[PDB]
């Protein structure tokens, strides 16, 4: 009785297009229906900017939440699911999703180390709050945490500002 | 205060820099000083996994901390300034770096959109600890040559020592 939506494919590889192309880590995504929710497969089957460590680096963590964000947001817009983004539409997300959607905060905390070639995760916007100053943005909070098929597990936060809205 | 300031090595920083790919190279000079403490400046002409956004993001902010602690760990073991790897040669050092090295724990605070193309960071560690692996909390932070801030701590892991 919850609504859930599948990937949208369509979508997918088009919030996907600012990334490089051995860059497109973000496998499938599940939204879960006012803060939403996110449901995720990744891979990466080498690093785009060092050589193998043998373990999913804190710089992926980030990479990743990106992409799930950025998808999450694109959705949620698409389907209207998410409090705080009802005047938007995705093509007022396609013009703000590089300039104007910032990372206020970042946290990664590993519990025991990810297996970089797939692995799965999760986020939550946990709240999204409008400020419009006299004389104008969101903020947002979220959580997210990756694991895998064995033991590995991360947690963290982002918050996020809309700016231009 | 009085101890000696160590200025780039060169050939130890781009030793430190091989494993990252030929355009991810973005730090720069890095000084060393005993309190450990580097004081870096960085170039990201371009990014390596997205089109440009226009401020440094926070994926970069992470890769150029990384570059930072492997220098100063690099440096500091090659000159004997950072107690818990007292036993440890560079050899040991290029063995360890890549699987042996690791974030526990990485935070990132953007007070002030950064300019990713020249802009400055510092390091140090806070305290280094053996745990039944080494334990090194550190703090950093970067800024730029107009109002750029940001600022965090990253808790590290030194295994299989
Ligand atoms: C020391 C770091 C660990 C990590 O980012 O999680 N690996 C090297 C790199 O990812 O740049
Ligand atoms: C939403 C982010 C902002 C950032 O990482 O700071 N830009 C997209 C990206 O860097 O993947």
């Amino acid at each position: 009785t919850t609504a859930q939506h599948p990937t949208d494919e369509d979508l997918l590889a088009r919030v996907l297009v600012p990334y490089k192309d051995h860059c497109k880590y973000l496998r499938s995504a599940v939204v879960t229906e006012g803060r939403a929710v996110a449901r995720c497969e990744f891979a990466i089957p080498e690093s785009c900017y060092i050589d193998d460590t043998g373990h999913l680096n804190s710089v992926e963590v980030n990479i990743c939440y990106n992409q799930m964000m950025y998808y999450l947001v694109a959705k949620s817009v698409k389907e209207g699911l998410l409090a705080g983004f009802e005047s938007w539409t995705l093509d007022d997300f396609w013009k703000h999703q590089l300039p104007d959607i910032l990372i206020a905060r970042f946290a990664s905390n590993f519990r025991r180390p990810v297996n970089p070639r797939a692995f799965s995760g999760e986020m939550e916007f946990q709240s999204v709050t409008r400020r419009a100053p006299a004389g104008p943005f969101l903020h947002a909070e979220t959580a997210y945490r990756y694991w895998d098929a064995d033991s590995g597990r991360c947690d963290g936060e982002a918050v996020l500002a809309f700016v231009n809205i």
